[PDB]
């Protein structure tokens, strides 16, 4: 065996990595290796080729969410006339894992194929680590000590390691799981505490709701007074409202202390307030920290932050020239498409000729909640700070098909925030059925600083939701100098 | 008699925006007439117009009905289990939450009137006596007794359509969507007449809540249902309705229609071809509701085809006297005829002279799956621009292999002036597509081009990501001819 040379090795086959493997072998000719820890899904190290959204995330997250939607569908059906035997209702827990677990696995085995077939681009097994500056080492194990398969010589390296599940330093907590073991849990828990108040925490309180067995009970804990930080106000607190309509308990103050085993095996949850809870499950999803622990950075000396990620200019370089980081490995936004992003961005700008620059700002993004979450730009509380004069255009109301349904909680919310000196929107905020599919073209509106007379100038689609965004023309509220008011002075 | 700055025939869409904004936002005395004060039988559109009534609402409300039959299905393929043997389909139950929802909506606008300065409702049939003078009268009569004679320094016309009913033997044994919203039983058998939106949507709700044995066809005089949609998405919708059971007669028209002793029709087609039915709705059409408002006792033209024919401010060739909405044959959309009111008054009782835009106007047909469209399809841009990029997507979403729907691809299609990049049009097929076009209405007004679309970050996973996906054509059009690669 001797060494394999190449232009380009990406560290980690996921959203970031393979974008930036596919585009420099396919649109620039250049010679691509990528390294990752397994070629499917699944335990021991759950994310694998094609990254943390394929295999443990947004892919099969996405899924699961749909599954549940299906308990609101079969109730509110009622309303529109459709009759059925409510006795003979099951969720089955077993069944949308295995449908689950066949997705994932097809789109695994064709990241396998087409690094098969495309020639310059060649997948690598084990673990990626640096040696030294022109050098990759893959190990069979994350430990450094562990035998090597691989040396890989590279002109550029790209650091695309990821992220991963913080777990907090509690006594009992080995009695607890992250999000990665939830996606193969082999039944349904009768009593889940979902800890932490982000969006994991709350897509997944949505689908143990869904599929828990007769007579379980969905728990949400947050340490804080109301969950979902970073997003709007009146979405967060409608979002808790919805979540507890549809039987979902939320501890909003409280944290778990420690977790023990009652003598029937199941997970006694003390909280710092001394409350008490006994579930069968406790999944913790109370952050991610960038994976950076096993590359060795400091055989090279690439710099971290304080926080923890690899530090990184706007074009993505570390401070060792030919190294390179994206995704969540710099612990910014953690998302699948500004991964995508950076790195078509880094291959345009190192071997295109045409520097690039991913715009972190103005990203919309959703929560798969029931119901879910579509958003675009400032909250208007962050504007407040940056704008003399702030106006919050806002329709709240239920839905004419949900006073049918029966789900009258089921509020949809728009919210329009702008600059109210110009009229240029700096953020839209949706609650209710479709926002994330409503606010993807918003983020082309943004991107063209679009105000808020070209809203109201376009003419609605009718009935809709989204027509609601298009339809508002005098402000709700304002912030003036950082203050709230119903009426400018 | 009694005297108004702006007098309103038709209270619904177009008309009440109009008059609402003239009273509360100019101050001025509004009177709005309509011939009837909730929906229903007789005359079916009332106070809130036919998309209130018989239209928008309702049929939005019962194609969300109608999509239950899916959903029922593909939750099996997501481990949900239940006796499918169980389920029934209670269209009374549908047709009386629909009713107590309009009805509501019709006590809402009553209430309004009741509430407001300068705007008053006057129930019965309008008409012109006088280039200042509008008639009220108690049928559509126009020698039946007068109830109001209105004078008005400005009359604005806003009746709205009707449905078109071919001149053929037996039509009269034929309903329209109007009858259809109130059938007190869900058809076993039905045929639906036209390509159009009307009779696609009627289509996909009479297919779920059809009774056991039955049978929704819906024919068409030419050879592709949806004239005027993008032409991938018609023949896309076409397959997806007859994966969900619907048979599709294309190039077939019926010749007559006649009784059978049972009380089902006997349909028989230009061909030969012969149908029984229980129930056969025409919507081949809707046509500007004219007839009744005497527009000769003060000469306003009509087009050739039967609208009011107006400017871009929406002025007939009588001063004073305006038309708005369905009525004048144009794009019969309900936010296109509150936009219309809304100009017109600005620009008549304001310092605010205000035309409607009608185009890159987005819409939506809610099929199952549905449409969502704005802008130019690739054959009326190929016409106009000598170089044209088509940009295209379609797919089975994950969700639906698993669900079992496998025929539900989803189609994404962007059509562009290919000299500048600026984006012409944009054609959706697909769950959510009239929720993704709307913000692309707003695109257009900012004249984006395919690569501001691909240039912003994608929401994943959505279907609407797909917009922002696209860098490379899949064909062109040059001097109006389609080709899979440029000559230069
Ligand atoms: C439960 C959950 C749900 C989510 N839902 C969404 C959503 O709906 N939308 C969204 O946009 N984002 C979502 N995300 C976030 C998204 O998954 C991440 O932002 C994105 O995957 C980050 O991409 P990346 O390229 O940084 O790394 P990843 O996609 O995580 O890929 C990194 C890869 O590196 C490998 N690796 C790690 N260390 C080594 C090593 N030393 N050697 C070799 N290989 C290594 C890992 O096996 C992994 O495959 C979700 C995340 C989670 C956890
Ligand atoms: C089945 C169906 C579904 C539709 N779905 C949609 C959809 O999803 N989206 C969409 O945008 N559009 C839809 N439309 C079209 C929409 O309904 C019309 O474009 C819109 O209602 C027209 O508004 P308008 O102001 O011209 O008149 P209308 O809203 O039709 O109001 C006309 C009113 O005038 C009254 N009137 C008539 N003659 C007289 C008279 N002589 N005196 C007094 N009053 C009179 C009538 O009673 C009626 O209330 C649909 C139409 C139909 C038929
Ligand atoms: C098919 C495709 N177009 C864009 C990204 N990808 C994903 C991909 C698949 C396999 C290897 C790589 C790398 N490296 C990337
Ligand atoms: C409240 C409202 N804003 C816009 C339209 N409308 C509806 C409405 C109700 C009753 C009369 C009229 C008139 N004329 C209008
Ligand atoms: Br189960
Ligand atoms: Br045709």
């Amino acid at each position: 065996h001797m060494s394999k040379a190449f232009d380009l090795v990406v560290i980690g086959a996921g959203s970031g990595g393979l974008e930036a493997g596919w585009n420099a072998a396919t649109l620039y000719g250049k010679r691509v290796a990528v390294v990752d820890v397994q070629t499917s899904h699944g335990p021991p190290f759950y994310a694998a080729l094609g990254g943390t959204c394929v295999n443990v995330g947004c892919v099969p997250k996405k899924l699961m969410v749909t599954g549940a939607q299906y308990m609101d569908h079969l109730r509110e059906s009622a309303g529109f006339g459709w009759e059925f035997d409510g006795s003979s209702v099951k969720a089955n827990w077993k069944k949308l894992i295995a449908a689950k677990n066949e997705a994932v696995l097809d789109i695994n085995k064709s990241y396998e194929g087409m690094f098969n077939d495309t020639e310059g681009l060649d997948f690598f097994l084990g673990w990626g680590s640096l040696e030294s500056k022109n050098v990759v080492v893959v190990r069979e194990t994350a430990d450094p000590k562990s035998a090597v398969k691989e040396r890989l010589q590279a002109d550029h390296i790209l650091l695309a390691t990821g992220s991963w599940p913080q777990m907090p330093a509690i006594p009992g907590i080995e009695h607890c799981i992250s999000s990665n073991e939830a996606f193969y849990l082999p039944e349904p828990p009768r009593r889940v505490l979902t800890v932490g108040g982000g969006f994991i925490s709350v897509e997944f309180a949505g689908i143990f709701n869904a599929y828990k067995p007769p007579g379980g009970k969905v728990t949400l804990c947050y340490r804080n007074n109301l969950i979902l930080r970073g997003f709007d106000e009146t979405i967060r607190e409608e979002v808790t409202k919805q979540l507890t309509a549809n039987g979902i308990e939320i501890m909003t103050n409280e944290n778990p202390a420690k977790v023990s085993l009652n003598t029937d095996g199941s997970k006694h949850v003390t909280f710092e307030s001394g409350k008490t809870l006994d579930v069968d499950v406790v999944m913790m999803a109370i952050g991610r920290i960038p994976r950076t622990n096993d590359l060795q950075l400091g055989n090279v000396g690439v710099k971290l932050t304080p926080k923890g990620g690899v530090q990184v200019d706007e074009f993505s370089r570390t401070n060792v020239p030919n190294i390179y980081a994206i995704g969540d490995i710099t612990d910014r936004l953690m998302l699948t498409p500004v991964a995508i992003n950076e790195g078509a961005a880094l291959v345009d700008t190192v071997f295109g000729n045409k520097p690039r620059k991913t715009d972190h700002t103005r990203v919309a993004s959703a929560v798969f909640s029931i119901p879910p979450i579509g958003t675009c730009g400032l909250i208007e509380e962050v504007a407040a700070k940056e704008f003399e004069k702030v106006a919050v255009y806002m329709s709240s109301f239920t839905p004419l098909m949900h006073n049918i349904s029966g789900s009258k909680y089921k509020k949809f919310v728009a919210k329009i925030v702008t600059n109210h000196s110009d009229g240029t929107v700096l953020g839209v905020h949706l609650l209710g059925d479709g926002a994330p599919e409503i606010i993807q073209a918003v983020g082309v509106c943004l991107r063209l600083n679009a105000k808020i007379s070209d809203f109201y100038n376009t003419i609605g689609v009718h009935p809709t939701s989204a027509e609601e965004l298009c339809s508002m023309r005098t402000p709700s509220y304002y912030y003036v100098k950082g203050e709230k008011m119903e009426k400018l002075p």
